[PDB]
């Protein structure tokens, strides 16, 4: 199956899901000189505090802090969307190196990790709906560089060694993901995909231009864990990222001058 090993990875992913050479492909190089400032761009509103996160998964391409989305307890409104998206999961992206880790890039510019917010429309019903649809998704990208630690990241790291393997999950209540954002919220964003199979181009990208910054202690927790299931040969879980893919005919908007 997919993955990202010599084998099995990107490029070998438009074999079993063809969409992956389709025309509004994830992630994509945000070329800063090249981004249209739109002054019509709403402030992003974040609502977060009422967020109930309920388990931690390795799901042997990444690990997903999962949130209760039976109701509107923690939504992402305003920006380029209309209408109200519910937060489902968080994950991330790394890389072997603190060079490498990120899926978009800046300027050419790799981070050394890439946090994903995922939420879904609610006028959908629910995700699986949500996903066949252009408007469906609005994933909040956040950049990670190496520095001083993020306090509110710690949590996540602790409890790494407990879903070491593919397969493996563990409660993970009470935690707030509001304690991961910048300060700012300005943004870039476009229309493009999921950047895993099976690809679908139902997402708004909303990648905030401030990173947050992490010790190196915190990215080399991330690094420990492993593709493969419990009893298997071990395969370290690094570069689980997609390289950016052709802009083609899209224009990538700014909310800042
Ligand atoms: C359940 C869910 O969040 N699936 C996802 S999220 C995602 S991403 N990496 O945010 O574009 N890719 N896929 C397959
Ligand atoms: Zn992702």
């Amino acid at each position: 199956h997919w993955g990202y090993g010599k084998h099995n990875g990107p490029e070998h992913w438009h074999k079993d899901f063809p969409i992956a050479k389709g025309e509004r492909q994830s992630p994509v190089d945000i070329d800063t000189h090249t981004a249209k400032y739109d002054p019509s761009l709403k402030p992003l509103s974040v609502s977060y505090d009422q967020a109930t996160s309920l388990r931690i998964l390795n799901n042997g391409h990444a690990f997903n802090v999962e949130f209760d989305d039976s109701q509107d307890k923690a939504v992402l409104k305003g920006g380029p969307l209309d209408g109200t998206y519910r937060l489902i999961q968080f994950h991330f992206h790394w890389g072997s190196l603190d060079g490498q880790g990120s899926e978009h890039t800046v300027d050419k510019k790799k981070y050394a990790a890439e946090l994903h917010l995922v939420h879904w429309n609610t006028k959908y019903g629910d995700f699986g709906k949500a996903v066949q649809q252009p408007d469906g998704l609005a994933v909040l990208g956040i950049f990670l560089k190496v520095g001083s630690a993020k306090p509110g990241l710690q949590k996540v790291v602790d409890v790494l060694d407990s879903i070491k393997t593919k397969g493996k999950s563990a409660d993970f209540t009470n935690f707030d993901p509001r304690g991961l954002l910048p300060e700012s919220l300005d943004y870039w964003t476009y229309p493009g995909s999921l950047t895993t199979p099976p690809l679908l181009e139902c997402v708004t990208w909303i990648v905030l231009k401030e990173p947050i910054s992490v010790s190196s202690e915190q990215v080399l927790k991330f690094r420990k864990l492993n593709f493969n299931g419990e009893g298997e040969p071990e395969e370290l879980m690094v570069d689980n990222w997609r390289p950016a893919q052709p802009l083609k005919n899209r224009q990538i908007k700014a909310s800042f001058k």
